[PDB]
């Protein structure tokens, strides 16, 4: 009903999850959400600072292509600078 917040608490997890690893010192979950759409759907993007991010998608489907199709890419950042990041499943 009424709107909330925003929080990573340890939830389950379904059989659409992923983390995504090698993240550069300077991302965001906006700069993931706007990347990961490469392998299906991605209706949850969130990170920390950095080192990862953390990240639900739509369908098992859709999760175990972004490890065959997403994965090994590169990664962009609001710094000027890329770094590559390697997909797996939850």
């Amino acid at each position: 009903g009424a709107p909330r917040g925003r929080y990573g608490p340890p939830s389950r997890r379904s059989e659409n999850r992923v983390v995504v690893s090698g993240l550069p010192p300077s991302g965001s979950w906006q700069d993931l959400k706007d990347h990961m759409r490469e392998a299906g759907d991605v209706c949850y993007a969130d990170v920390y600072r950095d080192g990862t991010g953390v990240v639900e998608f739509v369908r098992k489907e859709d999760m175990t292509y972004a490890v065959r199709k997403l994965d090994n890419t590169k990664f962009r950042s609001h710094e000027g600078e890329t770094a590559y990041i390697r997909v797996k499943v939850d």
